């Protein structure tokens, strides 16, 4: 009922990652009219990466002694993460490239990953519990998928289920479109999420 | 051989990725005198990513074309590639992050790979060819945990090396050489550091 949508396509109108994700959205809103939407850009807008500051910061052996100036290098991340922490189903759109996602959908993962607050450590395991994720993935050519020619060059939503594996996110969907289908199974899966 | 050296982690001193390929410039600077080194940091600057501009420059169809701004949209992209056709060897040092790469390698990367510059393609579903020929790449990594090396328990999770091999692959680098430092890590770094040594020896 609570929605986190990560849109990582840099195009607009015409990202296609991007419609099929809204497209899902859209039903879903008419399923349930009472769901509260959230939209995060990761990919019109410059994300930014993980610097030396922030692991200094992240990694603080006694967090609770972080100065105010560590905050905020933690300031963006909090925001992320609290948005998760606030989802229950979390919908990420993105385009394959090169063999992988653009770089500010890594970036996201890169802030969203936190030590003691989507993570533990003792061995890891993973502080979030509850949410399912789907993924719309949109790719320029062909055979990504399970038991296609070129799955093993897939480092895309497989590297993205691994990630968000590792926080918690264990029950997570995947629709992509290579080369109508995607479309109709998105419709199907707004009718009945 | 004419070198590149691509730094991915935000680390300065205290990068280990960093650390173990300067080792390994080094050495090979003390067998190659003569030797040009080029540097281009991509982890503690910030690296544009793919906007949509990039995208509609670098695809146009008719390249002579694009107009003087998006000449523009593609003038970093244009210094970057430049610096791997000017090499022979391409290093690049990198700490695995979250199962993958740091995100401003993953921008280096999607900077480099180029229509008509670093591949290209042809008509059958596109069929696409690499323009790279004759070299080599050294990739250093870091891990903090293990087991993600070939044969390990986590391999199936490392989406770092295993991926800059598919994408280098694709432009055309192909003979690829990975050295990596997990987890006594004190030994593996030794370890790694003896291996870069001999490698700087014969290259
Ligand atoms: C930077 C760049 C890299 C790409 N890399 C791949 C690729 O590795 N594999 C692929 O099948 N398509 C690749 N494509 C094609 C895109 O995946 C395709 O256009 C996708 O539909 C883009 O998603 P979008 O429409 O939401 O922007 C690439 C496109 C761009 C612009
Ligand atoms: C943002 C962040 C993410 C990390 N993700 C992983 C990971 O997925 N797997 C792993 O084994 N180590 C991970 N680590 C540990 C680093 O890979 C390890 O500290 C590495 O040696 C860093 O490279 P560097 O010393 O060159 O900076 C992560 C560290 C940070 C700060
Ligand atoms: C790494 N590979 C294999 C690639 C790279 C780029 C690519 N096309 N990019 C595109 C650019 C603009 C519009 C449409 C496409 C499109 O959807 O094809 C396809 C496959
Ligand atoms: C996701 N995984 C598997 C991880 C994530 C982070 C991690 N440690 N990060 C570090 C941060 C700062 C200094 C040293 C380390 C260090 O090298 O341990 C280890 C394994």
């Amino acid at each position: 009922s609570r929605i986190l949508a990560v849109h990582a396509s840099p195009r607009g109108e015409r990202s296609q990652s991007r419609r099929l994700a809204e497209v899902f959205l859209a039903a879903y809103r008419e399923a349930h009219p009472q769901a509260r939407v959230a939209r995060r850009e990761v990919g019109r807008v410059p994300l930014p990466a993980v610097t030396e500051a922030f692991v200094a910061a992240a990694f603080h052996p006694q967090p609770e002694q972080r100065s105010l100036a560590m905050q905020a290098d933690l300031a963006l991340s909090d925001q992320l993460v609290g948005e998760l922490f606030d989802s229950d189903l979390l919908v990420i759109s993105t385009p394959m490239y090169n063999f992988s996602v653009p770089s500010g959908l890594k970036a996201w993962i890169d802030q969203i990953v936190r030590l003691g607050v989507t993570f533990d450590f003792v061995q890891y395991r993973p502080l979030l519990r509850g949410k399912r994720a789907l993924i719309v993935t949109s790719r320029g050519g062909h055979g990504f998928g399970p038991g296609g020619e070129n799955q093993a060059m897939n480092h895309a939503d497989p590297w993205l289920r691994t990630a968000l594996g590792f926080i918690g996110i264990d029950e997570v969907t995947v629709v992509a479109a290579e080369g109508d289908e995607a479309e109709q199974r998105l419709l199907a899966l707004a009718r009945s999420a």
